[PDB]
């Protein structure tokens, strides 16, 4: 009959016990069991903190008395967690996750219809095998393409050039599109037996950026540094210079953009590797992973095309 | 006819008189007098150029020979140039940025109908008054608003919540709205005599980052520091740490959005200031101009809601 | 505090009383001493020229008054475009008029009506609402009668107005004004229907492949005055749609070319027959068309209408 | 090189004057043109669609063609492209593309527009994909795609949907494969036909009608798609038009005047729902449907799996 799905909580101003108990209809949907992984802000969410989720949710998922999971976190980096799991879950069962924009004691929340819409995902039969999702707002993300695209409103999360995977109306799931990325079972990354990921930093590009903030990422230990460049990952003189310092000290580049949109395409005048259509935050996220398995920048940047 | 000036900055959509030449239409337009004022890339368009750019088109709209200006520029760095003379151009006269996203050697470059619509916008009398624009792609948009939301595609230029403030179709002006902000005229900023501008640079907002890279622009004598958080303008501890460190030695610090859209509004118990409506990019050009007339965070988060 | 007015005409986001609405979301009151009426009960798809004509109406005599400093009405979803530009044109105030409505029903798990009550309330009574036309507020967003328009047919962020962006936006329970439109409205319009109790007959007609010539026939035989198309692309169209419209303006209807693309400008063409709409979509140039016809039967002047309201 | 055919229809996009025009074309593939026809799409027919359609599959069952361009007027290729998506008997590409801009003006998209087509009909990647619509350097899918505004190069979009890939410095970038039945697995086949049944469009606003369904009724329609208000709500008087279109033997079909979206189900409400399909898409997927059955349990599944 119904489906068994593991609630598993990491915090955010959605929720796990009063959550499940706010909204009881979910029981007609399937067979809940909470568990409370953690309680923080998503601003807060750890590298280390992470990689425990994705090894807590790969155990849950072997298991056969469990069909699907569904996990509660903050909206700010929940696309950084989402994407992480979608590289190293082991498994074609469904992992939802969903949060909300509005806290629970607000007039008007959000998150009540949020979590019935996810647990429907979860439990239903047509969603495996599609990868890491993110429910919310009556739609179906994929890990790798959503993004949170604005500050406050409800519609916030967005996948602009590359659309949503699905729909719930009138409590139906219409699916509209697969992703042709590869993800999950067919992933070469896996963390497991793993308790440390290599260091990556950000830096944003604009007018007068200055070549210092490289000698101090490059002076504590990067592994690797994504760009957050102008227009197309384009790169100032300042710039220029601070990315031949990092390349001799064998630290990894890669370009990227803050326009929010797109693809950095290749360019064999400019230093370091190219992004593809991830954004920085996802990008940090794959770069690291990547350098958990190799350093040659050849099937570094295969990796970001294919991913 | 009306007289307008072009001047030359650089980007891909160019000397200036060849470039008038490969598009003789505008001679029908208006009569034209190109002005070679630089030539780079726009990634390497630094704040003393562009404070050069300001003092120069303000003597030139000062004159009465002259109706309009147009200003052709690379797209990555456009919004900044041209939100610093949204800010600081005292005249009603039109001031038109105009970009190209091909090169124009390319299959169907967009540069030579951009050129021939912007022409079109600064000699209409009906563009008077509607701050600096940015006209590509049959779209004009407002300086305050504007931003490349795509890294490589033509209709890369959007305000999504704000919309444009007009459109071009069939050699025929469509305006729409009307921005209900400061600027030109209006505007506080006066910028003549002055040869350097207020250091601020940009901090990236995401898992992980690092308190380094707030000692680092603290230590090289940064006087603002624009955060490009995740959320709305959310710190995580460690990010606290650096900011309060910065606040302690008297520097700025304002909380700006990485997510590309929306407000980010008030809260008591997060440090430092709030962008509004701003992005990372626009903030940092606002808050120079701020730090050249004061140093007190309440007038100056009052420019933030006004301009 | 403002004294403002809630008219209730119907929608799901109210059928109850509008005092129990009120009584619902206490909220309210600590925004403005507000005063409920109850001026119809029916969704949104069965509103009628004739009551829409009414409302006007009544809102222009409510807005006469100095203890009234704005109203909210509360509608239904689907037509609410309609009757918000209906009154963008003929309300002579300056005073705020906004509508309000609801995508999910009252009963429904994270019902969106209560906030967006709350947000219309807090518009209405800011005095920096006030010269600003006609407004729809929901989902956080406050956007114009004359842009505004149901683009989703079942999310709640279905309100957007693609090329025109919003006037403002609710965040934080503060307000953020962003533009202002450059068109004319309320106190500069020429439309004025107080002492009017009928409406000239306006259809709308679709364009597309193997389009029928007899739908044309068929309006003609009954009566319509005006004909506004939703053509294909910029108001295109077939050999079939224009025999019919050549027999629409033999016997005195006016045609008005639009597009059912849903944005964008449909731009004059003196090889084609008929009038254009600039960038009102075929619902918005219906209701135009209704009330330009009340005033002239002059192509010229209607044209003209169309380009500056 | 691949083996590319570019079948001309019409558009303001002589098809080999445009190919001596762009002649970066023949580094892509061994390009060869046809002339099917030439008119504005306004003027495209079904009966004509039809005919296109038999060709297609007619050249694409060779073993010297890997692939088809289709040159069409912006205006219903949309219309043109969803027929083909459901009727095309193969997993060779089948390309449309159009331009917003005359070949004559400044700054004319076509060329670019056309370039793209070649490569990505040439491009071993792009079978089995379904029916493709290439302008402004996106791909889109004929199910999803639709012309959002009259008269700009960004016009076509598909706001819930997305695009299927980019093209990008020469490169193509595929996101997405449609999770809906096409081409070689759909039960649509006009092998034959000569003809189509007959489907008319209605539209739903404040006021409207109850006489426009008897003037369809009264012509033979054997279909009618309602573009409604919201979620295809319907008013007193279309409720009385709609039973009496039922009663005769007519097939009604709800969608939606918004745009995007999903009309859902509703049986307090008359006829079928028309799924997330708008309008010019619903009268096509209905039109076809009419060939195979009039039931309308039958009917309502090609909507939700088409
Ligand atoms: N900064 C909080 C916001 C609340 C929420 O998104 O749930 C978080 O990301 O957890
Ligand atoms: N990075 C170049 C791109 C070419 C252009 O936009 O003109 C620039 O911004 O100048
Ligand atoms: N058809 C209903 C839907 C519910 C609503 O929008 O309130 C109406 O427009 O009244
Ligand atoms: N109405 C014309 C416009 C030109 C074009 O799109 O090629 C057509 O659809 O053919």
């Amino acid at each position: 009959k119904l489906p068994n799905i593991v609630i598993l909580a990491t915090g955010g101003t959605i929720a796990v016990d009063t959550l499940i108990n706010a909204v009881p209809e979910v029981k007609k949907l399937a067979n809940v069991k909470g568990e409370q992984f953690s309680n923080m802000a998503s601003e807060n969410m750890t590298g280390d903190v992470v990689l425990k989720l994705s090894q807590r949710v790969n155990e849950l998922l072997a298991r056969d008395d469990v069909d699907g999971v569904v996990i509660t976190h903050g909206t700010d980096t929940v696309e950084e967690s989402a994407y992480f799991l979608h590289l190293t879950v082991k498994s074609d069962k469904p992992v939802v996750f969903v949060a909300a924009m509005r806290p629970a004691t607000a007039i008007s929340a959000d998150g009540p219809m949020n979590l019935l819409e996810a647990v429907r995902v979860a439990g239903d039969k047509q969603s495996r095998g599609r990868g890491v999702m993110v429910v919310i707002n009556d739609r179906i993300g994929s890990a790798r393409y959503i993004t949170k695209t604005n500050a406050s409103t409800l519609d916030t999360f967005r996948a602009n050039e590359e659309g949503y995977l699905g729909v719930i109306i009138g409590n139906r799931i219409y699916y509209q599109n697969r992703i042709d990325k590869l993800h999950t079972t067919r992933s070469v990354f896996d963390v497991r037996g793993l308790t440390s990921l290599p260091k990556v930093d950000i830096l944003y590009g604009y007018q007068d950026d200055p070549e210092y903030l490289y000698d101090a990422a490059i002076q504590h230990g990067v592994k690797g540094i994504v760009y957050a460049g102008m227009g197309a990952g384009s790169v100032s003189v300042r710039g220029i210079a601070g990315m031949r310092k990092a390349l001799e000290k064998g630290v990894v580049v890669m370009r990227s953009t803050r326009t929010g949109n797109g693809i950095v395409p290749p360019d064999e005048e400019l230093p370091g590797l190219v992004s593809d259509s991830l954004n920085p935050a996802h990008a940090r996220i794959l770069l690291m992973l990547a350098l958990t398995r190799t350093s040659d920048p050849k099937v570094i940047q295969e990796y970001f095309h294919t991913y």
